[PDB]
């Protein structure tokens, strides 16, 4: 594969709606969905190990993991959980997150490269998947 990159956001869809099963309210989740819009995506990719800047307007996390070796983030409401990647193909992988205190929806997810230069991100929350689509800067 590789994701190294810069990745800028073309398509965002089923924001709104993973951030309702998250609890998140109105005001808020429209908010959201306009930072949402303006997200940009900064990976660097070596092997198995990845580091990833996610950043919006006023916002930025870096997201640091080996492959199959647990790691500390937190769910896209902003709880802090326990964390592990898997492949699940040649590019694509699938992180599955455990909470670390509480209970919540089951979340998740994925990156994938596509043949076309696409990167894919789809984030889960139970049964509502959002999938959000970059392309390079
Ligand atoms: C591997 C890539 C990942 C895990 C991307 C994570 C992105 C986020 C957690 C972004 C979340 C956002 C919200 C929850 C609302 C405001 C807009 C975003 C895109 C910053």
């Amino acid at each position: 594969p590789n994701f190294s990159g810069n990745w800028k956001i073309i398509r965002s869809e089923n924001f709104e709606e993973l951030l309702k099963v998250l609890g998140v309210n109105v005001m808020l989740r429209k908010i959201a969905v306009a930072a949402a819009s303006k997200q940009a995506v900064e990976i660097k990719q070596e092997g198995d190990t990845f580091y990833i800047k996610v950043s919006t307007t006023v916002y930025t996390t870096e997201i640091n993991f080996k492959v199959g070796e647990e790691f500390e983030e937190q769910t896209v409401d902003g709880r802090p959980c326990k964390s592990l990647v898997k492949w699940e193909s040649e590019n694509k992988m699938v992180c599955e997150q455990k909470l670390l205190k509480g209970e919540g929806p089951k979340t998740s997810w994925t990156k994938e490269l596509t043949n076309d230069g696409e990167l894919i991100l789809t984030m889960t929350a139970d049964d509502v998947v959002c999938t959000q689509v970059f392309v390079r800067e």
